[PDB]
């Protein structure tokens, strides 16, 4: 037996339960991990709420975490007992002290990186990586728009953009978030509380707007993104913080001067146990070189995942957050 | 006075009227043209029906045509009386014997190209040009999907794709259209009457699908396009033959493996009296070199535009068609 967070019905935070469960025996190509730190993500709430379906109930939660390998499948050769590993993709279940997942979702952790850093770096990091390096190759000098720049993903985005030599315009909901995003590396900041993001973008870009707009908030900010992207530019809708975006008429893209739109998922980019090693290596390379910093990690006990999840959703807190089994 | 087709109310073909009208005096930067051949396009029906609004009623129709310059604005220097010109963009009014439009929408015709060829080459040609050269740069060897390959745009697409050294998979509704599209240059053809386009695409591409899908039919074929595009590929929705596409949830793109979608318009690509000269020059360069052939042009008198428009909509005829004032 071991403890885990799970839900028997989809809904709000009150849904989550901390209980004992019987950990599965490792499949031939699976690995048993000893969660030392567990990630907290919006994706966790989307499963908890039912936006995304769970194969069955009761269901575990989360796919980001880091720990030590405790058991390995007969066919696993890349890993061995005692190895320090991290993951940001795979089946549900990170919200527990023991997590069993395919070996293809696991990467080795250098000694220099702690479990806490990995749990607060894996998923958002790989995400920012595919967003700025794959979905659209941001070049130095380019002025790009990134919503919720002070959030979990946006904060990392602020740093990576600066390293890229790009000018990132980050939207925030308060002057405190503005200072946070700027200190990290945001070129310019826009508080959507008292100024129009679309109009500020226009003056900041000298009427040329942005080649690409990264938007993880979803609905509330879909229109703004369309008004901030340059003709034939790209709008990347990668999240649903304010709710998914729908009811869209393709003719809207023509109206906005022939723009492009995409809705990517980390799973698609890190599609294999190998297209991941690649982005994972780049992500840690950024960390090692000091280009990415994770300083100040708020820690919630696993048994308090509901409380942590409530704060994430509220979107009033800033800085890295992780769960600790 | 001069004759023109116009509508006083939006609706079906019965809407069009052939009547006398007073041609406007040329503005400082405008040019007066003597339509020798007039283009027939789907866009004409979209204005006639009200899918797209007209600034006022009664309204003229069409923005594709070719003729001789009859008058020029005081500030016009690029053109002069007697010049043979063609156009595929600009204000409504091509459906008349005299058309007045900005000089920025006009290009000079080499002696080698006839007015009939230009009227059946301008708009569709520039369209195929931006689609295959700008919206997505098709490289030699690439296998691409193009709906309605035997139609006005698709036929040109078949030829340009062949010239590009690309493998174009064209969808048609009959074996006759198939032979037509293949003879033009389509690599492979799929009759969506007795075979599934999505499944045929899968076997033709060896399970890799298409980097880009060009779809001008709209609704009826939106789902098929999503099932035919490779992961992180692009779906170009450039037309509404079966009706515009709407009610789409961005999450659909993630589901289809992080695909991209765009809804371009020729106006956006040929946005200036100069980004057009560029594509126009390439288009005629294709014609001159024999890479594009326009042989067999059905001719409708201008006064019979309704009858012609009905046949275009019906989508049962094949080959170039133009209106003759």
């Amino acid at each position: 037996m071991a403890k885990r967070i799970q839900f028997s019905t989809v809904g709000g935070p009150e849904v989550l339960e901390y209980v004992d469960f019987e950990p599965e025996a490792p499949g031939p190509q699976a690995v048993v991990v000893r969660n030392k730190a567990i990630g907290l993500n919006f994706i966790d709430t989307y499963y908890r709420s039912g936006l995304y379906p769970a194969p069955f109930l009761p269901s575990g939660l989360g796919a980001e975490g880091a720990g030590v390998v405790e058991a390995v499948g007969d066919e696993v050769t890349r890993f061995k007992v005692g190895d320090r590993v991290a993951y940001g993709t795979g089946p549900l279940g990170a919200y527990s002290e023991v997590h069993v997942l395919p070996e293809a979702n696991l990467v080795k952790l250098a000694d220099s990186v702690s479990f806490e850093q990995a749990a607060a770096l894996m998923l958002k990091g790989l995400t920012v990586q595919y967003l700025l390096r794959q979905t659209y190759q941001v070049k130095p000098g380019e002025i790009i728009l990134f919503h919720a720049a002070a959030g979990g993903v946006g904060s990392l985005a602020c740093q990576w953009a600066k390293a890229l030599g790009a000018k990132l315009i980050g939207t925030v909901s308060s002057p405190e978030k503005a200072a946070h995003a700027k200190a990290l590396g945001a070129w310019e900041t826009i508080d959507y509380s008292h100024e129009d993001v679309a109009k500020r973008v226009l003056e900041l870009t000298d009427g040329k707007k942005c080649p690409v707009v990264y938007d993880g908030v979803g609905q509330d900010t879909w229109l703004t993104s369309l008004d901030s992207v340059a003709p034939r530019g790209l709008v990347v809708s990668f999240g649903n913080a304010s709710g998914p975006v729908s009811g869209v008429n393709l003719g809207i893209l023509a109206q906005k001067d022939s723009v492009y739109v995409t809705r990517p998922t980390l799973g698609s980019y890190a599609n294999n146990a190998q297209n991941l090693q690649t982005m994972a290596d780049e992500l840690f390379d950024m960390l090692a070189s000091g280009k990415l910093k994770v300083d100040g990690i708020e820690q919630y006990a696993l048994k308090d995942a509901a409380k942590a999840q409530i704060e994430l959703s509220a979107r009033r807190t800033t800085g890295s957050t992780i769960l600790i089994p």
